[PDB]
């Protein structure tokens, strides 16, 4: 019988807080719910976002994390497709295969469960999670913070055994959304000339797409010139600060690009940037893709000439990709070495230290950092 | 030998005022250069606008017209494609099918004149157009509202003989952009869900495009409720007024759609609604197209949200027709009766109640009105 489990998590109390490593107690899986130990987990903007109280949909006490990668623990009742001791990666983004989004192939945005993840409870309206008498949260329907978190049976993708743990967490986010920005969403054509806005983990993963593709030029952009060497060994034919400019970034673009580039994509998150991502695109068929997450309010504007004129603004969610289907997919990808996974790490802690994960994020001095459980 | 042709014109001396009947004299073609006899033209809100003096690239003495068909009274050297005789329709979207731009599929934006067309000028640098001893300027590269006129070699297409140029004239412009938006930029598949903003002839070439392309359901919206009769009869399944609701129009389309429409067309020109039709969109795979000229400095925003969660903001030129293959092709389509350019003709005038046409387009009362030189 699955019984109550007592473990570690970080614990988030309060916005504006560091986590607080708690004794916790995790609900056994029911129905359709699957419970997961969680190996490995890395840090991402979302997740210090949520954290600092900007965000209005976040609430507290909560455990955070989406990019994780373990293995079963245990199954709730009517599970069949998962075991005992399958490898998986929780996902944000779940596949139920059954809904109007799932059954459009244009989209990977199921809504099954979108109401209650939101809300940070399993689908049947209630959390497995309790600290010191209180009721703790989920987030994003992972909550990869934990030694063992509990998600909904359609919110995982059972992958490779082989796979190891605390490298292909990072498909849990980053690397997949970047990657599948380029080949799903934009599906840029070989030879084409890229930008791309903002060189952290999901730039890079964007650039390791369109090399790829078989872009034949691929420009990064990024204030911050400590990201241009990494940048470089992704594939980026040359990198750029805007800073060094006394113009418009998309002037300078367009300048070195006889017009434009044919695909450009802002990996960062800001409005101004998204609208010179967009202006930095070819007239008559240049297309820029926002992949970065904008505060909340803020509000992207340029002149409908722009469009008018040729160019399409785009966006993508977790790379466009049909989650349950493609993660499993992506792991094999990495593991034939077509795509990489190991070079975004670049820091590894305890998770006692997980703090620090966050410090260094905000330090500009990371990619990605891994945290062993 | 080709020699200087006195004639009549309808010139605009100055913005804000009516055109003006006077005799002019129109030169000869230069190298490769063009003359033709304007047989039939239309006018539309465009013309207008340029009059109206809000243009910030209006300049005068000017002699407008864009919407014309007619036939070669005369080629300059190097022609040899065209001869007097032929049958013909001004573009202001030309093709010299050489250009970075000709030869890339994704565009019809031909770049070869748009400098000196721009500035109301033959490639030469320019005009073939003189009255009282003063120089009049060419417009959009057509300049139809006179009985004879002069364009560049790239700007024409040589259509069948046979059609009836008081009624393809209209198809050098509204006909052809609305028609193109939903089959070409749209490309909308069968069944689609479609919404058109604005129902002049734009919004009704939108239309009829949905229906060629097999829509399953087409709303058209509009203030002006006298619009939607004839929407309807151009295959609108329904026609909504935004002042009929307290809601913004695009919750009541998400209302009406379970979601969104699939694609929406903004034929009307204005910012606030260009935003609407975005966000009226369905998630995951809606996609707006903007086909409205909006005035200079004017912007469309919308949370980058939008765009990240499957949203795609693109835009049209004429429909994104190649112009000199097309054009020929599209009257063809008429000749062959599938699709409708008759039924856009809601008045006809002569040549010196030219301004009437005008006074018809404030009313509000017209589709488009064919002057018959
Ligand atoms: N759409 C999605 O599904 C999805 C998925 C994951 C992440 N995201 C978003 O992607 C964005 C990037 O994630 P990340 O982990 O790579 O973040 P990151 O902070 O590590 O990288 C962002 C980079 O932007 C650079 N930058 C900041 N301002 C800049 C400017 N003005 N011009 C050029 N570069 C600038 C920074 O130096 C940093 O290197 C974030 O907004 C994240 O929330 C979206
Ligand atoms: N992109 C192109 O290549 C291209 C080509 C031709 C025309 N245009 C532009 O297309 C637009 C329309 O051309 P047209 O000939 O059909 O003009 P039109 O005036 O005949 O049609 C405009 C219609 O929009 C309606 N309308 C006005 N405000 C509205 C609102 N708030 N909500 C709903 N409907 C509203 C008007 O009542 C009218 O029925 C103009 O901007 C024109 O310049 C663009
Ligand atoms: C770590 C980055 C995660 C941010 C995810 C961005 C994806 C937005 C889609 C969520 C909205 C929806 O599913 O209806
Ligand atoms: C009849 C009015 C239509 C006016 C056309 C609007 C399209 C503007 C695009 C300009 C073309 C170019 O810059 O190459
Ligand atoms: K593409
Ligand atoms: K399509
Ligand atoms: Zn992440
Ligand atoms: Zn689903
Ligand atoms: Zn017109
Ligand atoms: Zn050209």
């Amino acid at each position: 019988a699955n019984e109550v489990i007592k473990c570690k998590a970080a614990v988030a109390w309060e916005a504006g807080k560091p986590l607080s490593i708690e004794e916790i107690e995790v609900a056994p899986p029911k129905a359709h719910e699957v419970r997961i130990k969680i190996i490995a987990t890395a840090v991402c903007h979302t997740d210090a976002y949520t954290l600092s109280g900007a965000d209005p949909e976040g609430c507290f006490p909560v455990i955070l994390g989406h990019e994780g990668a373990g293995i079963v623990e245990s199954v709730g009742e009517g599970v069949t497709k998962l075991k005992a001791g399958d490898t998986v990666i929780p996902l944000y983004i779940p596949q139920c295969g059954e809904c109007k989004f799932c059954l459009n192939p244009k989209t990977n945005l199921c809504q099954k469960i979108r109401v209650t993840q939101g809300k940070g409870l399993m689908p049947d309206g209630t959390s497995r999670f309790t600290c010191k008498g209180k009721t703790i949260l989920h987030y994003m329907g992972t909550s990869t913070f934990s030694e063992y978190t509990v998600v909904a049976d359609i919110s995982v993708a059972k992958i490779d055994p082989l796979a190891p743990l605390d490298k292909v967490c990072l498909l849990g986010c980053g690397i997949s959304t970047g990657y599948g920005a380029a080949v799903n969403t934009a599906k840029l054509e070989p030879g084409s000339v890229c930008a791309v806005f903002g060189l952290g983990g999901v730039g890079l993963a964007v650039i390791m797409g369109c090399k790829v593709a078989g872009a034949s030029r691929i420009i990064g952009v990024d204030i911050n010139k400590d990201k241009f060497a990494r940048a470089k060994e992704f594939g980026a034919t040359e990198c750029i600060n805007p800073q060094d400019f006394s113009k418009p970034i998309q002037e300078v673009l367009i300048e070195m690009t006889d017009g434009g580039v044919d695909y450009s994509f802002e990996c960062i998150g800001n409005v101004k940037v998204m609208r010179a991502a967009l202006e930095a695109c070819h007239k008559g068929w240049g297309v820029s893709v926002v992949v970065g997450v904008a505060a909340s309010g803020e509000e992207i504007a340029t002149r409908p000439f722009q469009l008018v004129t040729g160019r399409t603004w785009k966006g993508t969610a977790f790379g466009g990709w049909k989650s349950v289907e493609s993660v499993p997919k992506l792991v094999s990808e990495y593991m034939s070495k077509k795509i990489k996974v190991d070079e975004f790490v670049t820091h590894n802690l305890s998770f006692d230290e997980i703090n620090k994960a966050f410090e260094l994020m905000h330090s500009g001095k990371s990619i990605r950092t891994v945290v062993k459980i």
